[PDB]
């Protein structure tokens, strides 16, 4: 199952920011509204813009900031500076309903949870993982800019993403709060090409795992391939690098199978899956972590 | 196309602990009114055969202790208690000042709604299940999950229709509606209990195809069209539910060209067998999106 955090921490925090004529979504932390910097350009310059002479060109009042959640209300932008593909806005009231956060960078094959916000209110959340082409395959309509994806330790929410764009394959991207673009696509109104996509093998692992505890083990067998041996196979087959974690040995002591024997399976249903389903699926399923299996199936 | 669920907030602002005895489970705060599984009222020993008149009867507003966790902790005093089918209905003193515009109604086989589980009043996750026609879903719930609610959100209104308290030996789920019956009608106790024979969601697989043809997968349209009438009839023979159309579906023939009648012919081709072909990364049918899910996702 696809499951996502609670979204109510987050809902909480997503404001309106309109800029001329143009309008997205951000985000509301303490003094803080974090928002895609594109929202500066006017659209007779989105194809080419200029963003630094676009920033001076800005000044405190160019930027409306509204909340629509809870009690609405109008924030006060009282300075502005830009991060990256980011606009950092400090309004004059302080978010009461902040909570305990961090900014974290994901890495390909880590899940988290998205709240998709059109004009600063919440309309969907939905759970993705970051691909090896730094691309999500989400639920991302026009108005969808500034939507914050984040997952949560404990009490804290990391957010990790601010959505962008979307490329002409339907895939999608965004920003680090630090401002940089996962896989370093450009913030501008252009035709972007992705690298080709490859499969998580740790995720698909973790999955023949949950496979084989569900009862499904007909792909195990004794064959073995050693790791550093799948990784230099994976290389010609468009597969990550296979690295170990504490998570993936819970699911071989419990399921009494080696990791070694998942990954020589994983080169021959790769090959072809000779008719028969594994877990509902004809193909190999790389979205679900060695975390989720964990959790769910128990 | 991708699993999508509603901005769970309204309804983490809603949910309580409620416990009597050894007993703990989640609750629903809706005005003075909290909802939740009836066999809270029950010991575990007494679990296979509840009696659950008596159990209602012996009970006090003091025997059950009604706690919010999320935001302000507090106690909610009982100063009423009911049952409604399989669902307690306690008054409880506070009106809870975040309650939303909500109904009460029951589901349909083959319709989607979103989930949060909960464990002891806190929300830990949220997902979308659809009623399969079994009265099933297949969602993820663990131990200390009953309580836990199921809703659409129509605007500002939410609908409430599902409230959990069981696991098959399945693997799958069911629980109740907020009227008190129980999905399927399946009994709340700790007996085995077997659900009829699933279906496809008939209404739910031409969605799905209009989804393929929209993203230029639809080399399963043929010119060739079954009926309305025609595939009903064999949808009785062949596990498929009734197809019934909606404007929704009808929004989608148009922005396709391709009718109705022509899916309807193509599923029964394809349930057959794609001979190797691919739909949308499937070599079976799906059924777990819905109109309204292709409409929003795609238009
Ligand atoms: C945000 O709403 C914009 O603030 C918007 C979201 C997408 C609109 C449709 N679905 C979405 O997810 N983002 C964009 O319009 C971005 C803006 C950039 C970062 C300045 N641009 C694109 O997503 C974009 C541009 C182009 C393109 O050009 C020419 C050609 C093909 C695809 C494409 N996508
Ligand atoms: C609630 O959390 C209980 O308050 C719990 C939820 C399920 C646990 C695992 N996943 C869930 O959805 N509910 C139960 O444990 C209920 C409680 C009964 C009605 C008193 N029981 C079952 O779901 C149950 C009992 C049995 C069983 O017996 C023997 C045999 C097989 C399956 C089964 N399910």
């Amino acid at each position: 199952v696809k499951m996502s955090h609670p979204s109510g921490d987050v809902e909480a925090c997503m404001v309106q920011v309109t800029c001329g004529s143009m309008t997205l979504n951000g985000l509301w932390l303490d003094n803080t509204v974090w928002c895609p910097r594109h929202v500066m350009c006017p659209a007779d310059q989105l194809s080419d813009p200029n963003y630094d002479a676009l920033l001076i060109s800005m000044t405190n009042h160019s930027f409306s900031v509204q909340k629509h959640i809870g009690a609405p209300a109008n924030l006060r932008v009282v300075g502005h500076a830009m991060q990256g593909t980011l606009l950092k806005l400090t309004v004059d009231v302080a978010n009461p309903s902040t909570p305990a956060y961090t900014f974290t960078t994901v890495k390909p094959g880590a899940a988290f949870s998205v709240l998709a916000c059109y004009n600063g209110r919440p309309t969907g959340t939905f759970t993705v993982v970051m691909r090896p082409n730094y691309t999500i395959k989400g639920s991302f309509l026009c108005g969808s800019c500034g939507s914050v994806g984040y997952t949560k330790e404990g009490s804290v929410i990391n957010f990790c993403y601010m959505h962008q764009m979307e490329l002409a394959n339907g895939t999608h991207t965004g920003s680090a709060f630090d401002g940089t673009m996962y896989g370093a696509f450009m913030d501008k109104q252009v035709h972007q090409v992705q690298l080709t996509d490859k499969y998580c093998s740790v995720n698909v692992v973790a999955w023949l795992y949950a496979a084989i505890l569900n009862g499904c083990a007909w792909f195990v067998k004794p064959n073995r391939t050693s790791v550093v041996s799948f990784n230099e196979w994976a290389l010609a087959n468009q597969f990550t690098e296979f690295v170990g974690t504490q998570s993936v040995d819970m699911l071989a002591v419990k399921t009494g199978v080696a990791i070694e024997q998942l990954l020589y399976a994983i080169q021959q249903l790769y090959t072809g899956f000779q008719g028969k389903q594994i877990l509902g699926s004809t193909m190999l399923e790389d979205e679900f972590t060695p975390e989720d299996v964990n959790m769910q199936i128990m």
